[PDB]
């Protein structure tokens, strides 16, 4: 049972309509009860709320989907209206420390990590919580994200290189996709086969770490045939230092998000 | 069918087909369902070349007299119609890749003057059953091989990048690995549903003043899209270099 | 209303004449007499627009502080944030931080401002109005002016070295310097209406334009070679660092 | 005069539909339906433009070989010299090598020409008006194609990155993408605009907008850093070599 | 010593091949090596319910957590450490940090292990407290050099033979994972590839240990005027290769450093 609590949106930019729209399509919980606010009204099939005062005010769970800048003061507005109530916040950065500043310590405080992918109901989501979150809150949490895609409950400490991972992972993987059509269009193939082969190319890759027993190292090392073409274009990748890239920016990436959690 | 040759790839589009719903030789017998045969002429057969381009041209000029009126289908890297046509006669040639083993791979064929539309139906039924094929010009093969059939590499060692740099920074190599695979699942769902391109979809996860857009700025600074497109391009001039 | 530009330099000059030539309300003073404009004795005689440079406007403010009751100042000094500004002439007067650019020359300006307690709707009137008549003016937070700076008010830099840049590719290979020019500034003048106009994303218009083993193909490869996209984001970076380096 | 072009994809489009909205004087194929312009069932079927791929260029042309009598040839191949399309319809056609821009779409195209000894005054007057209607044209040497389509042919393509790269460092420091696009779209117009009205060279426009110890110094610093011009001239010339190394 | 009761808290990558390494040496009993993990583990040591019994029942305790959670487990351990001996194989931790997390009247030795123990090959170094005694280091080295080599180093030495025998063998398997991809893309065969890198590198380490000529002079030895060698040489000349070994293990005592701080 979940059809009956109500869900409220602070802020519908791409992060909020793309996790309000994922529930939605994954139907856990009534049209008429997913609720929304923004300085201006959505294109959205949510139902429109005149403040987050009132939307707070009337939902049962509270989601902060604002820029974190600004979040402050919109939790700060909503701070009296939080009792008995649950809050979620996908904010980057904000950590439970800087939370529980913002609202009281004697709020029900959960931070989740989500992803745009959750519009098509293959989000990766990660999350922690406070000293107030319970079982039975825990359990409407993972409902809810389930729903949409993969949640899994981690350390405080592990949501920074979370969200460098997963939430800012699909900005690597379309720069990656991205980066291998245009190498196919440069070369003589059109834009859309070059697209077509490149995600079936990293769609059959991904299944095949899932399935198979062997490591990733060793599935890339069944591709390398002696003396053969993948590995010309493997020592490429590693005289421009693929990997370390890579590495460099999940790193740059985690230690900004540390950065606003100070 | 008949597989010449049960290595890395010829046992993954092998146990694809058989998996999907078969023959092989090679000079050492190999842990597969396929039955073994006595060498490559023994005549009993569609034919599959999956040894290695270098010893290509011996082993298939031993099937020579046996390929009368037989569909010959090549997997080696670089060796195009001309280069095959040279080996066996005056035959089709197709690229495939390591996920078809998971029934996920990507193929990329093209096709002599002997080769007709029922030949062509059985290529690509055969094909289909363990992943997705496309029919392209000959001269688009090593652009395409550079993509489809070294690709999976490419990734690999994106996904082996990814969990290590959750590795260093304080997660565990299993949940680094399974973060890793459903936000690459995610994404690569995103591409092919949404209406808005790629590059859009990119930006709609940079937040502004955020996160997101620090290692965005990290991967501009290492000019991650050429190393990507070098990468590629690399592969590709090696396979138009074995095919000279 | 009487405007009165204090320091009549490079952007100081570009903005009065901008108005001047849009016809729609001007007086100056510096150290030396300049332009169209009436000079005038002292910056203490008496909307009022500070355009010297930030290191001697900390004692230039200082010295029309006693002057300013009731009087609109408008400041375009660059890194001078409105807490530095209100330190330099006080809390209680009417303060808005307008940064604009030489562009506004030839009545194509683009302009951010912010502004304080002090300054009310019909003071945003007036200030909208002054610089719309020459450009684009939008009104943004306090803590988005420096990166607003950086792309806005040093743009034209950036653009400038852009199509330097084009024009000498051009006469390296063949062509006159007046021919380079005219192709660079047409292309150029193309390509931003057709970001403006389409409903397609820039990088969309960008994918329309790569041929397929083509010529525009290899040299975008020699830009992804050689990080244009990062050394144009690191120079906006760099320079909105300085901004709130002296802002600081 | 009655238009054909030969392929409708996305230079194809961009000028049919640039000559259409200029209301001067309408007929294409391909081999799949696109468009307001009329279908015809082949290219052979009876000024014609040739705006297929270079690779297929050839056997294209040679289909249209006995049917090009007094009729004039225009190209947009991009590579394919007057050397190569004489090798591909013969010497006794007449054919004008004109290299465009998608801008035209928007009725703002840069063009440049070259032709053989078989086109007149009377074609080019032609050629010129079909142009300028949806942009500006010039009748440049042969020698120097091959530069003109990588600075206003390729062109685009690096001013939208431009864009694009400018956009992106307004998005990582606090701004909105839409406020971001605005300020650069704007800036870059009031540029341009700056070039072509002021009478001092495009650099000392650059130094006018330096402030001695200011923000500008310090963007324009990280440019010259991580070689900015060299990064544009490299680009610029290395699609330059592939246009000549497709015209071998 | 086949009598004293050993246990480790947490079996991980390096808490398994030094418990399995020491399993097989036999020189303490089976029956008598505990350990103790959040999931059990498929080990042939004995579980035991917490570390806390696990303090309270072994003579020996090892501490094979991770660092960032050593603080709490020693911590949660610390009433039942008396007259035991604490040996602790984390990362960075110093004396300092231990004698902080467990109280200096403990007996601590920080000893610093590596995977190759569970082949029986392992290279240790340690160093203990004012309260280890020589009948302690008895223990110690007995343990260890049953499954490799153990050195007793100055405590400040610790970070860089961390560096270089704790993070040793990832360079190593590097190097070897580098050397046959450059075989395999060249044509060989990545068994044959692996075959014969895994000689060379073994023949070249007996050659430095049992040569009065040093390393310089033994690589010059190999390089024949004008020859294959000198090319592949220069090559590591061009692309720093010596640096970039350094560089790596600096920056590795430079971290272990950094967690000790
Ligand atoms: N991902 C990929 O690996 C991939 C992708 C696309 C295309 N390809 C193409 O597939 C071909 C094989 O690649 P691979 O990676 O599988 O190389 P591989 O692992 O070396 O496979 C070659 C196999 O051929 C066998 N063989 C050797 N001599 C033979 C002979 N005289 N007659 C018959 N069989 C013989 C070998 O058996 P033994 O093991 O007993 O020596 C070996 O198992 C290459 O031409 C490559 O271009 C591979
Ligand atoms: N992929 C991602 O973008 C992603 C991933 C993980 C986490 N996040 C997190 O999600 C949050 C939002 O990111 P975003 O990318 O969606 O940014 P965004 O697109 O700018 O979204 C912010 C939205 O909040 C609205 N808003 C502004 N002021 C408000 C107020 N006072 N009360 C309620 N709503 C207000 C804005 O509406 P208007 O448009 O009308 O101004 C805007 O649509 C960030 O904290 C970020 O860390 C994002
Ligand atoms: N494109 C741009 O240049 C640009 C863009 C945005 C913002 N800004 C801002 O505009 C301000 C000025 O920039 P700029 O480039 O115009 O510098 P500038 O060319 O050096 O102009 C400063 C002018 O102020 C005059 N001046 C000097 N001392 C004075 C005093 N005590 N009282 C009154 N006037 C005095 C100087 O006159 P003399 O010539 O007689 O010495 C000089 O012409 C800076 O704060 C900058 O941040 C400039
Ligand atoms: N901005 C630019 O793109 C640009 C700028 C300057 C010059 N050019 C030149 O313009 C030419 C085309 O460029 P593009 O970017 O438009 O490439 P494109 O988008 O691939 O356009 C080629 C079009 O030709 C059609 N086509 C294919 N085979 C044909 C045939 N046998 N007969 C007639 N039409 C056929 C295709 O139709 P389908 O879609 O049905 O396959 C396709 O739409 C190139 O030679 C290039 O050098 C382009
Ligand atoms: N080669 C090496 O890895 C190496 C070399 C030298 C030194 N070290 C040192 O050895 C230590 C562990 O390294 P590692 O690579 O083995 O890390 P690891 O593979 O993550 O092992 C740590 C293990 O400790 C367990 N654990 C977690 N919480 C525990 C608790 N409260 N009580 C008892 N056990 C708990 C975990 O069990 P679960 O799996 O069930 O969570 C995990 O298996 C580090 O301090 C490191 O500095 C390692
Ligand atoms: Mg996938
Ligand atoms: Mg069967
Ligand atoms: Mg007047
Ligand atoms: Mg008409
Ligand atoms: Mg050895």
């Amino acid at each position: 049972g979940m059809e009956n609590i109500k869900l409220g949106f602070m802020g519908l930019g791409q992060m909020g309509s793309a996790l309000a729209h994922g529930i939605a399509n994954a139907n856990i919980i009534k049209k008429e009860n997913l609720f929304y606010y923004g300085p201006s009204k959505k294109n959205t099939t949510l139902n429109y709320m005149s403040s987050n005062e009132e939307l707070a005010r009337h939902c049962d769970i509270i989601v902060c989907a604002v820029k974190p800048d600004i979040a402050g003061s919109v939790l700060n507005n909503i701070k009296p209206y939080l009792s008995s109530k649950l809050l979620i916040s996908i904010c980057g950065g904000l950590n439970i420390g800087k939370l529980e500043e913002m609202v009281g310590s004697e709020n029900k405080i959960v931070w989740v990590m989500p992803n745009t992918p959750c519009l098509v109901g293959e989000g990766s989501f990660i999350y922690c919580s406070n000293k107030n979150v319970n079982s039975t809150d825990k359990k409407y949490v993972n409902d809810i994200f389930n729903s949409c895609g993969i949640i899994h409950e981690i350390k405080e400490k592990d949501m920074d290189i979370a969200t460098a991972i997963s939430g800012c992972g699909p900005a690597y993987v379309y720069l990656f996709i991205e980066s291998l059509i245009d190498a196919g269009v440069k070369n003589g193939l059109s834009r859309e086969l070059s697209k077509n082969l490149v995600l079936q190319t990293i769609k059959g890759s991904v299944e095949m770490v899932k399935k198979s027993d062997q490591p990733v190292q060793q599935l890339k090392d069944n591709i390398v045939s002696p003396g053969g073409i993948t590995a010309v274009g493997l020592y490429s990748l590693e005289k421009n230092s693929f990997k370390y890239t890579v590495m460099n920016a999940v790193e740059a990436a985690c230690e900004k998000s540390k950065a606003m959690g100070s």
